[PDB]
């Protein structure tokens, strides 16, 4: 029975149920993975506790990204353009 014999880490698995948040980055997201993963909280106790996921947000640097590192450059960049 294929399409399950190979199962692998969907597209961009490490940040996908990641929600966009502002608050606690990794918190909201190792919930929305947790409810996602179906298990109710009050099933895990201890452990759905302080628990982090790679959040959609938290971006490579420790800063709490708004928007993609792209077009966050593309901010600073703009915002400094003599004119020619």
């Amino acid at each position: 029975s294929p399409a399950d014999t190979n199962v692998v880490p969907a597209k961009d698995a490490p940040t996908t149920n990641s929600p966009p948040s502002t608050t606690s980055p990794n918190q909201a997201a190792a919930d929305a993975n947790q409810q996602q993963a179906g298990i109710v909280s009050s099933q895990s106790g201890p452990n759905a506790v302080g628990d982090s996921a790679p959040s959609s947000s938290v971006n490579n640097d420790g800063d709490i990204i708004t928007r993609p590192t792209s077009d966050s450059i593309a901010a600073v960049a703009n915002a400094t353009k003599p004119a020619a």
